């Protein structure tokens, strides 16, 4: 689980949205696993605006950060999970380490902010939906 708190937006993986999410949707694709709510407290995390490709991010199912290069957000095919069949994912970045459904939400970060989510796992990769392409969460 987890999420991005920027200003008055919560931004969640689509499959672990809440009904309070849908209640208060801002935006949502499938495609991507993401789902954006509004808030009522402003939120503090500063997304990345960058094309970094080197990074940290939480893994739960291991307790530990795990320092990371990552591929640029990209369409790719993804392996069945517990939440989504076999599909393509789109602005999906990939990087070797581990990845469980649990993990879903764990931050991706850059010197320049959060990058994206834990989104995918398997085969000894570890995907993340990149959200650094939505500008407007840094506004409105
Ligand atoms: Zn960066």
């Amino acid at each position: 689980s987890g999420a991005i708190y920027v200003g008055n937006y919560r931004v969640v993986n689509r499959h672990l949205a809440t009904h309070n999410d849908w209640a208060n949707l801002v935006w949502e694709d499938s495609s991507r696993d993401l789902l954006v709510s509004s808030t009522t407290a402003q939120g503090c995390d500063t997304i990345a605006r960058c094309d970094c490709q080197t990074g940290v991010y939480y893994c739960s199912s291991r307790r530990k950060h795990y320092p990371v290069s990552f591929s640029k957000p990209s369409l790719i095919f993804v392996e069945a999970s517990e939440y989504y069949p076999a599909r393509y994912q789109s602005h999906l970045m990939l990087a070797v380490g581990h990845s469980e459904p649990g993990d879903c939400g764990g931050i991706l970060r850059c010197q320049h902010g959060v990058v994206g989510i834990v989104s995918t796992g398997g085969n000894g990769l570890v995907g993340f939906a990149d959200v650094r392409d939505l500008l407007w969460l840094d506004e409105e």
